[PDB]
DNA sequence: CCGACGGCGCATCAGC
DNA sequence: GCTGATGCGCC
DNA sequence: GTCGG
């Protein structure tokens, strides 16, 4: 990419104010920063140019400025050399460790691979699995894998009772040649903002998937939302595909564009158009668009993604250009 | 200067 | 057991 | 860390 050495400075200092330093704001206003360039058409000259962007401020501008000049941040230089930060910054890298628990791992002597494997016990759920699948759950899924992973999933769902829709969203949705996971929003017509009229929707849905063997683990599953592991079936003789991460979404049929416009994102398209809807006086989730009277107002009628868009004066944006 | 920064599901825990 | 925080995760 | 007012 045209920025990338830019980018990738800005992600690292991102990822180190939430895992070492827990400044969320900072982490996305890095991040936030991040996108904005990585999409910028020109290869940027200077900290002064970066700075006319929104979200690029004096900081990063001067880092920028030192990252053309010498290729590299004297303050990363540092963090990369400081074993607590280093140490934190992996564990972090496993699902379910955040910083607290990976500064809390580290306080007690736990800061390595090998560290985890031997305390099993130390870790929760979540933790566990995360732990197990470690190496797959940093690979990345081909658009290909992907594909076939759609058809079990809608197929299989399809079995269960064909008034299911699944609808894959996430990165695939928006069209990119390869996703870090699979995320499947479902509907049933017994389940709307009205009423549940079925117990069981999302469970009897995970419990198919797992019959056949496409659902692995689990690391949380509740009424609504489903989070785990599946795998794609291999040949015979054949090596065994890595495992991957699959979300579910379970939302309200009649709250389907709502939903699917969250869960095709991005999360930083997300943020930025929800923080513009507030902006415009409206509030956005995945149920509803709400006017803010600053109390929420009832839900307006929506028939279209485009309606939200619509609402917050946004021009329509289809879904491979939401990768921000 | 300084308040706001998107919004929410599930797991875990503390206090009652 | 319930309620409310907090951690971590989803986009 | 950046922005808006
Ligand atoms: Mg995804
Ligand atoms: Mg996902």
């Amino acid at each position: 990419t045209l920025n990338g050495g830019i980018t990738d400075m800005l992600t690292e200092l991102a990822n180190f104010e939430k895992n070492v330093s827990q400044a969320i704001h900072k982490y996305n206003a890095y991040r936030k920063a991040a996108s904005v360039i990585a999409k910028y058409p020109h290869k940027i000259k200077s900290g002064a140019e970066a700075k006319k962007l929104p979200g690029v401020g004096t900081k990063i501008a001067e880092k920028i400025d030192e990252f053309l000049a010498t290729g590299k941040l004297r303050k990363l230089e540092k963090i990369r050399q400081d074993d607590t930060s280093s140490s934190i910054n992996f564990l972090t890298r496993v699902s379910g460790i955040g910083p607290s628990a990976a500064r809390k791992f580290v306080d007690e002597g736990i800061k390595t691979l090998e560290d985890l494997r031997k305390n099993e016990d130390k870790l929760n759920h979540h933790q566990r699995i995360g732990l197990k699948y470690f190496g797959d759950f940093e690979k990345r899924i081909p658009r290909e894998e992907m594909l076939q992973m759609q058809d079990i999933v809608l197929n299989e769902v399809k079995k269960v009772d064909s008034e299911y829709i699944a609808t894959v969203c996430g990165s695939f949705r928006r069209g990119a040649e390869s996703s870090g996971d699979m995320d499947v929003l479902l509907t049933h017509p017994s389940f709307t903002s009205e009423s549940t009229k079925q117990p069981k929707l999302l469970h009897q849905v995970v419990e198919q998937l797992q019959k056949v063997h496409f659902i692995t683990d689990t690391l949380s599953k509740g009424e609504t939302k489903f989070m785990g592991v599946c795998q794609l079936p291999s040949k015979n003789d054949e090596k065994e595909y890595p495992h991957r991460r699959i979300d579910i979404r379970l939302i309200p049929k009649d709250q389907y564009y709502c939903g699917v416009l969250y869960f095709t994102g991005s999360d930083i398209f997300n943020k930025n158009m929800r923080a513009h809807a507030l902006e415009k006086g409206f509030t956005i989730n995945e149920y509803t668009i709400r006017p803010l009277g600053g109390v929420a107002g009832e839900p307006l009628p929506v028939d279209s993604e485009k309606d939200i868009f619509d609402y917050i004066q946004w021009k329509y944006r289809e879904p491979k250009d939401r990768s921000e």
